[PDB]
């Protein structure tokens, strides 16, 4: 039969681009959402009318609290129970907003913060590795180029970040004698956010050696794609930078 | 006037050697503990005998919870409260034992712990301690072998590269404030009490430099020297003090 | 019409399977070696018959000298002379033994260590450059360059200084639409030279699979790097390396 | 019976402050030339003047070269003809100008590699080879915290300062059951060249997050007093930045 790959925030630009491109190769995915239901339901359409029964959704809350861990054992459930295995788990979920450290609650930023950007990760990597030859299984960690040269102000989102570096190389020691790979896929600038003013976004572009421009999706895609493959048998707690260069850049 | 130290988890190990090295320094400290009262004021006793009035204890459970930020705010008030001041803060209290990716407490109380203590209170200690305010810093403790990680300790791991990030996040961000945040990162200092010698000489043998751990003095040492004036020019730095023990392949 | 590289050390080991993974992908290419002459012939002559005219072989030492910098001109002028264009160059090429610090000259282990594993690479990269579509350079690094290996320092440093190189030129040749990255290795082909004991030994330290990796795993990761689905990673180093760097003493 | 240091290119700016640092902490110190002899005899007689027969000078080119072991070796001879023991090497001596990818090449590989690369290499040989438990013998690399992310056309200064850093994590390894220790201290901007304009000297200036200001060569030395002092001696393989957090600062 085919893998199948759970890709978490699937619904709209990085993650959707990721369902896209596993699908293309063959995958079935579930594609998780939080918020954006019609996304999600539009997505599992397109994937569906090109291969029948090959997408289907699923809906969580990422944030941490006390329900975190069984939202997260019933997402992997999911994948079990459309497509009888889940090969390939992508953590691509992930809130992105500024925690000054000096005047939500600050324990709700926490909760999203650090709940979907390295809790959320570890709880789908426990319930992933729970569940488990020619197989071919592996975790991709969405993380960030940036993490040593942190934007202004984002202290809480970069602890998250932090912490899901950690993750990756813990558990790829720790999956290794399953078979288990997981490593990372750390962008720079890509999909610039909805909310940024154009101005602002052009200021990140120019910074960038490699053209002067933004990573596409489809080019965060194209590594993670290298990664889950064959081609990456060996490739263990790694991360992979598409940065175009930017951590390059000094001050 | 003395300048004054908050330490986290100060009535032991190597929160008392620094504690009790700030104090020999000259300054006032605030002896965090959570559950170890006795040792505390044990401390605080010594302390306040070789100086009057120069060292008071904070009692706080650091696991995350929606009442941790008023914790961590009400130690940094204990400071001021003591001494009227706060010159230096030092996370040093931290939960660390396994949590296995595959199968007591629930999944959330050991992130509660191991993310509470090592990264999310040093966080609020930090925004506490900055709208609080010379030479001014904090020093987290780290760990030397974060990214060569103890089996079984994916919590734990997650929590101190959290540190990390905090220390590299805050120096950026208090800069201009004259606040300096550094880490020290200990290889093997001291062994865990419930180790057996078999098993602590197990980690002494790996050591390259004198195959011994680190006395907990020694790890002071470098806390000392990030918050003295000879360290004016030094924000985001870690300073690994681990006798060459990360540099050491499988 | 089919793009051209350079491979350095490319008639055994690593650098012939990159060499071959590359010409399977419909490159031509220039199979460089210092001593493995009939080697380097026999995997032109292989990958000629497969597709005529699309393999040739250039001799050099890259020990570090004065005519260091001519004869590393001379391996991408080859590049240009057979096929007219140079699009890849992989540093593959390398000394590797040890120089313990307390008791060759010590100055030829310095040319060798440090001419094979850093100086070639920047000449060889210098002249790529200047030489100038998907244009790519890729460094044979070592993942363990931060856990080295006891007395090797001449050759750990010869490695820190090629990522050092792989960085500085990935921000120099960005311009120029020149991507330059890294693969690095942990333990991949034992040494010729070393025991059975020893090599179950190395293996045995690997998390994933316990093993070392094949040639074609390495090559399989430059492959990656200088294909269309990486034109946006520059200054990247992949590790590929079963886990190892991860493991503690 | 008080102990004694060589200093590389200790006539002028960072590794002058070195030498003048360690001599009030009480070290006997070698001052390292090569061309610019009288500041270093200026600076050897203000030392005897403050005590006699605690100070000499020790010319050198430290260019790669066929004689560049043999002029280590020389060195550290120096130290021992003078002192009668060399407690402390610090390898600051250091060549740094642009090479762009697009003096002969030769040349300037011999001048940035050798400086900061090989000669501390041959001089950490001569150092250890010398000393085949009051003692506390170290080496200290002057290393640059500003390596992952370098200045643009700066290719060969930037691999020889990375080759540094590998050599003080191998020699660290290596020397560690001979009890001598070696550490790295990496400045960000520190001692700007007088003759660059005021213009240009703020532009690196106002990149500093801690003051906005270059170190000054005093600031360097204090992280060199440190780490060869007794307070410092479970700690080897480690460099400390000393950068004001310029190195964490984004494009
Ligand atoms: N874009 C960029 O430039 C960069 C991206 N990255 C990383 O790449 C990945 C993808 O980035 P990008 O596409 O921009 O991500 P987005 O900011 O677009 O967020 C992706 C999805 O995460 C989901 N998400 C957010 N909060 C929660 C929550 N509480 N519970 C569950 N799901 C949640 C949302 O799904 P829903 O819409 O269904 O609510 C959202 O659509 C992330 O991990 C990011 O950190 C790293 C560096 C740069
Ligand atoms: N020891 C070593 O070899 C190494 C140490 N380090 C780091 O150095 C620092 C000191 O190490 P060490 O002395 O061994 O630390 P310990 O394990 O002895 O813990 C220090 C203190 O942390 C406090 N603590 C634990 N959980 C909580 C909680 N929920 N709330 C508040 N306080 C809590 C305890 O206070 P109480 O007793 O009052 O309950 C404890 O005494 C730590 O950050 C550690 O991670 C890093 C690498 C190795
Ligand atoms: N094998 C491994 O486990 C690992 C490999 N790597 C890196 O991967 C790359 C390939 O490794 P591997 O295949 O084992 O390499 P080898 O040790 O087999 O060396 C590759 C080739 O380098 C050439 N070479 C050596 N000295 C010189 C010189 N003076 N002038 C010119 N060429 C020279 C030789 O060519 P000839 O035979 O023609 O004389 C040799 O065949 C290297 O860069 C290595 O550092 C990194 C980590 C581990
Ligand atoms: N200044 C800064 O901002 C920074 C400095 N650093 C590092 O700190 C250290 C000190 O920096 P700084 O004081 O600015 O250094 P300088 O650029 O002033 O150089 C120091 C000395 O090196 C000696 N030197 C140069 N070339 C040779 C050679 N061929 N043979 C022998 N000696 C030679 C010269 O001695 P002489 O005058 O006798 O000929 C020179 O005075 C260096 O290692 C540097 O890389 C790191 C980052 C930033
Ligand atoms: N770094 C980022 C950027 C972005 N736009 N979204 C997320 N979740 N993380
Ligand atoms: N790394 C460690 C060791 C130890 N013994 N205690 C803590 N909190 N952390
Ligand atoms: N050149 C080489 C050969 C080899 N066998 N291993 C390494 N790291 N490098
Ligand atoms: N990094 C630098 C700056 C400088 N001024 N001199 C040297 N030798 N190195």
């Amino acid at each position: 039969e085919a893998p199948a790959a759970v890709v978490t925030g699937a619904a709209k630009r990085i993650g959707r681009a990721i369902a896209v491109k596993l699908h293309q190769t063959g995958y079935r995915v579930v594609i998780h959402y939080h918020n954006s239901a019609e996304a999600a339901v539009s997505l599992a359409d397109e994937l569906n009318k090109e291969r029948s029964n090959t997408a289907v959704v699923c809906q969580a809350d990422l944030t941490n609290s006390n329900v975190l861990p069984a939202s997260c054992e019933e997402i992997i459930n999911s994948c079990f129970r459309a497509f009888g295995r889940c090969d390939v788990l992508v953590n691509n979920a992930s809130a992105f907003y500024p925690t000054p450290l000096v005047q939500k609650t600050v324990e709700t930023q926490v909760a999203e913060l650090i709940g979907t950007n390295a809790i959320a990760p570890f709880l789908l990597t426990m319930s992933f590795a729970q569940r488990q030859t020619s197989s071919n299984l592996s975790i991709v960690n969405l993380c960030d180029a940036m993490v040593d040269q942190p934007c202004m102000a984002f202290s809480l989102y970069n602890m998250g970040k932090h912490a899901l570096v950690g993750l990756t190389q813990s558990a790829a020691l720790e999956l290794a004698p399953y078979g288990i790979r997981v490593n990372g896929v750390a962008p720079g600038v890509s999909l610039l956010p909805v909310a940024m003013g154009e101005e602002e976004k052009d200021k990140w572009r120019r910074k960038v050696p490699l053209g002067r421009r933004e990573a596409s999706a489809e080019q965060i895609a194209d590594a993670v794609i290298f990664l889950v493959s064959g081609s990456a048998q060996y490739i263990t707690g790694s991360i992979i930078k598409v940065d175009g260069g930017l951590s390059l850049v000094h001050a």
